[PDB]
């Protein structure tokens, strides 16, 4: 940087500790990632400057003739990064993206099918704390009790009851691949819409390496931040059939003005994405997660359904007598970055929770391999097996020192 | 930029071409203007890799002492800049800001009192093809059809009437200072909420030229990109009492994540804001404007409501028989940004108009001064009185460019 350290001294102090701490700290929270230097530019750019309300070519303003070309590219890349017939790149948010799909689709009240929020739902599937839950009637399908894996039955037995206009299929917090050809039987069943939110596994989809959920929604909503390894921001992916109707959703429907910058940003994460070594790059993080699973597991931690297929992982910590509060305060001590997740039939509450989330995209992109996974999996076992030993700790923080460098 | 260029040509390219436009034009867009170097900075900083879902020492996450810190700055500072009680700097522009007010006093169906759209009233105070119409019932208030300065006797009789749970003052085009006293007379005489949307004029009243809201108001949202010259985004002010209602209606209510670059980027804008350097420039914005205004009624331009009190005036094209459309267009063809835009008791469709929307925010932040208000000026009258002669149009654009240099 070179004007922000002379003009704000306090808030560059502030980023550059922050910089210094994304480098020291190993980061295994599930949604987090690092972005290029190129995404970064892109954000920082000139194109903060330019009210484009609209679409290209249909703007309510002059001079968007560049903007639009950025805007295109973001599109276009999209479609060709997920074969959907429509992208819309302007929400400034997954929370947004979601929240235009639901105004798209669903009157207030409408009975809207999701994932359990305990089971691994996201806030913006019907907390009632959330605009969803209180805008709208939200039902819960199920993980088994036993496997963990999605009740397929259970979301047809909900379906059927409960007569959704709407069935969301995606999660923040589940570790294996979700079916969306059952999930768009079940919608076909109840003449309901069928909305996938891939936000945590859209840089896997990308990289061929989950399925792909576009030919099965009507609607897919995603963030571009993660596996996508993006800039923050959401995106919405449809059928040409509702491409009037979303758009008009995102503007003038919930937002005004779109982040020209941060769509340039997404623009330049796209071709990133379409490269060769984003799907090496993506097969490592599977990779990882699953070695580090397996790692965990030998170190003896059960895990939430038995393993991974995907980026993520859940440590049901209750063998251990622990709650997933007291892991992530102890990791926390010896620089290890993780949050407490409730798991599945979870006796503790949301705050207290019985779990741990550990992703391994974040570690990947640093360039973490095998090696570094089962060694990150010792540093635990270590930890959360001796929680009172003050030595122990300080060998956990020297452990996670050597491998940041 | 270093890695962009090589990373992304395409992208790179276009924001090239955006970045010499926005050199060459004369952008007279009122809700436009040029950040910093530094607010870019902070916008293309390492901060968009950090989840900070919560408030500062309160987060969903470990690892965010450094981001907390930010936050907390920006947070302060815009205290500090409006004397308000509570800040909340996470909202994602000013529709998400404008949002969560709603979510926070309203339920759906409730009266909501905002500012006829065809006079000055945004988009988001009640659109029907916004979510604030389809939400809520939004009534409307008029300007005088003489003088067009707010009717408060109409504010008056329309709350009496509707007995509005909200009302909402400020607008993306109204020319004269707005009495907040009087809205918050009118607001307790009907047991209302007062918002005040102060988008537009946020710049001015940082610099003590436009009455503060802030004292009058419940509530007073605002965007941070624009009259106050920060990055793009939303913020919402508000006294004590409501400070965890609104906190909790950005989230866990309508939001997720926020945008902690963004964030960075607030808190710089707001530091710059807070200079002595910026009270000059917010003069020298209203000082081109009314400069800018007189020169135009020389031309013999007609103004709504006879000239300005802030950063913006209208043009009512009616007299030379023109539309806000082909003005906005032929000024478009020789280097001079405007938008068409409604004026009070428009006879034309919002689609077409019979006025333009001039600011001087962007311009005043490029250095132009009262000769440059005269020659900008002289410009407009020589492309609108002469539609029809490219020597004319040619001439124009020449003068453009001078001005540009």
């Amino acid at each position: 940087m070179k004007y922000l350290p002379q003009q704000d001294p306090q808030v560059f102090a502030a980023i550059e500790q922050e910089r210094k701490r994304q480098h020291a700290k190993i980061e295994l929270i599930a949604s987090e990632n690092f972005v290029s230097r190129a995404v970064m530019e892109a954000q920082g750019s000139v194109l903060t400057n330019k009210y484009a309300e609209g679409y290209p070519g249909r703007r309510a303003y002059g001079g968007c003739e560049y903007v639009d070309i950025v805007e295109e590219l973001a599109r276009e890349r999209a479609k060709q990064l997920f074969g959907a017939e429509h992208a819309n790149v302007q929400p400034h948010s997954g929370a947004q993206a979601n929240m235009a799909v639901y105004f798209t689709v669903l009157e207030h009240g409408d009975t809207v099918l999701g994932m359990n929020l305990s089971h691994g739902g996201h806030l913006t599937h019907g907390s009632p704390v959330n605009f969803s839950g209180v805008q709208y009637n939200f039902v819960a399908y199920g993980v088994d009790p036993e496997t963990h894996v999605i009740d397929y039955d259970d979301v047809r037995e909900k379906a059927r009851l409960h007569r959704p206009k709407l069935i969301v299929a995606a999660a923040s917090a589940y570790p294996r691949i979700i079916d969306f050809a059952k999930f768009r039987e079940i919608a076909d069943e109840v003449g309901a819409y069928l909305m996938v939110d891939m936000a945590h596994i859209a840089g896997l989809v990308a990289a061929g390496l989950h399925p792909n959920p576009v030919p099965y929604a009507h609607f897919v909503t995603t963030t571009t931040h993660k596996t996508l390894r993006g800039p923050r921001g959401g995106m919405i992916l449809c059928q040409e059939q509702f491409a009037k109707q979303i758009d008009k959703a995102i503007f003038p429907g919930i937002q005004g003005g779109p982040l020209m910058h941060v769509i340039a940003a997404k623009a330049v994460a796209f071709g990133e994405a379409l490269q060769d070594d984003f799907k090496a790059y993506a097969k490592r993080v599977v990779d990882n997660a699953k070695r580090l699973a397996s790692a965990l597991q030998n170190e003896g931690f059960t895990l939430v359904s038995g393993g991974t297929d995907n980026h993520l992982l859940l440590v049901d910590l209750r063998p251990q007598q622990l709650t997933g509060k007291t892991a992530e305060k102890v990791l926390d001590e010896v620089g290890i970055t993780v949050n407490k997740n409730t798991i599945p039939y979870d006796p503790e509450s949301p705050f207290v929770t019985s779990g741990i989330r550990i992703g391994t995209a974040a570690v990947t992109t640093r360039g973490f391999g095998l090696e570094e996974m089962d060694e990150i999996a010792a540093i635990i076992g270590l930890v959360l097996k001796n929680v009172g030993s003050e030595q122990a700790l300080e060998e956990a923080r020297q452990r996670v020192a050597a491998l940041t460098d």
